[PDB]
């Protein structure tokens, strides 16, 4: 089993507490969906993974990272990936690739700006 | 099971214009970069450098083979071993933007949308460790 991992910016894809691909954000799929399609693999699978920040109500950014994450399904199966080989999943605050570094970053806007890493879509490929 | 993780880093914000020393926004990248990097469970790193299709190709080759090892030099600096981490320059090729520019004008409005072209690739190969 070979998986490539990939990784999309929320702040990019989405606009702010929404889930609906912006025109920057079909543009950064169409930009990986061109290096997904320079390979033809007989079978494969894709998961799209979808995160936010720590900061706000978690079952907010739980819902919020679903729907991030399945706007980004949806669009990825429009582009050519079939339908029961991928699959979304929000996983809210959970995972942060900041781990512990923002944990003393006081002011509001200096840890959102710290927590940005977080705001992410993942996609593992898998061929 | 052997992974690939991808990183991507746009050149506009590591370099100035034409040029592939770092600037200090792109060690600050670089930095972000080793922490989410010194977690990762040990391991090798390949560091591809990518130009647009503005110019000569062979400058543009080796503009994006001097670029890459400016990453990889840094990346040494911060911890990643010597003997595990390797630059390529890719030159103009391989690029992510399609047909989208293929007409556009004027001059700068094709530097503006070959932007995502000019971009440093970081991977990272692993095993999955298991007993």
């Amino acid at each position: 089993v070979q998986t490539k991992h990939f990784t999309l910016k929320s702040d990019v894809l989405f606009n702010f507490n929404k889930s609906t691909l912006k025109p920057e954000g079909q543009q950064a799929l169409d930009q990986l969906y061109s290096q997904l399609s320079n390979l033809d693999p007989k079978d494969g699978s894709v998961v799209v993974l979808g995160f936010t920040d720590r900061i706000g109500s978690d079952a907010y950014n739980q819902g919020l990272s679903e729907k991030r994450a399945q706007s980004v399904v949806d669009y990825l199966i429009s582009k050519g990936i079939p339908s029961d080989k991928i699959s979304a999943r929000g996983m809210g605050e959970s995972n942060p690739v900041t781990g512990n570094t923002c944990d003393n970053v006081k002011p509001r806007a200096a840890l959102i700006d710290c927590l940005a890493p977080d705001r992410r879509v993942e996609i593992e490929v898998k061929g």
